[PDB]
Order: C-alpha cells, then structure tokens, then sequence
C-alpha cells in the first residue's frame, strides 16, 4: 500500500515521501508523461511502470509484509500481488537511496507543462 511505501521510503532516504517525491519531476507522485527530468524521476518512472505490469492488482491499497534483514529489505510471503508490489516498491526505495545525491529541490512541485516526451515501458 502506499502509506508502506512512504515508510520504506522514508527508512531508506530519510525523507518524508509526501513532500519529497510526491510532486517530483514528471513521474514521481501523480505520474502521466513526458521525459523524467533524473535519476530519480527515473527511479518512479521505473516504478509506474513496475505497477503497470500489474493491471489485477491493487498497489495503492493492498497491504504486503516487508522486514529488515540489518540493512537489506526482505519481502515476506503474501498472494502473488503483494509479492510483486513489494519488489516494486523495494526496487524504488533502493533506486531513490542511489541517486539521493542528485536530487534536487528546483524539480519539487514541477509544472505539468514542462512535462513533453513519450517514453515506453
């Protein structure tokens, strides 16, 4: 679900999801088109697209088992959904921790407009 998402997020990058990467780029948080503007606006594009492989499945609202192996992000055994959502959302946590140091505020809260691309899964 997404509110496990924020925790991982947050865990992982020390920021908090709903500032940080709700309003980023043209993918991350409300995602539609254009061309990811970095690194980790192609962390979420990856990662819309990783839930766009799941079209039965409900991401935002099923709930799956995740825990810390001391560092690493172990998903637990749940239905076949919850296992894929999980390596969605890990591959996203661990994408945003590797590009942390590109990230950059000049894209928080980017305009819709600036958004112009087509770019396939």
């Amino acid at each position: 679900s997404l509110l496990e998402f924020g925790k991982m997020i947050l865990e992982e990058t020390g920021k908090l999801a709903i500032p940080s990467y709700s309003s980023y780029g043209c993918y991350c948080g409300g995602c539609g088109s254009g061309t990811p503007k970095d690194a980790t606006d192609r962390c979420c594009f990856v990662h819309c697209c990783c839930y766009g492989n799941l079209p039965d499945c409900n991401p935002k609202s099923d709930r799956y088992k995740y825990k810390r192996v001391n560092g690493a992000i172990v998903c637990e055994k749940g239905t076949s959904c919850e296992n894929r959502i999980c390596e969605c959302d890990k591959a996203a946590a661990i994408c945003f921790r590797q590009n942390l140091n590109t990230y950059s505020g000049k894209y928080m809260l980017y305009p819709d407009f600036l958004c112009k691309g087509e770019l396939k899964c």
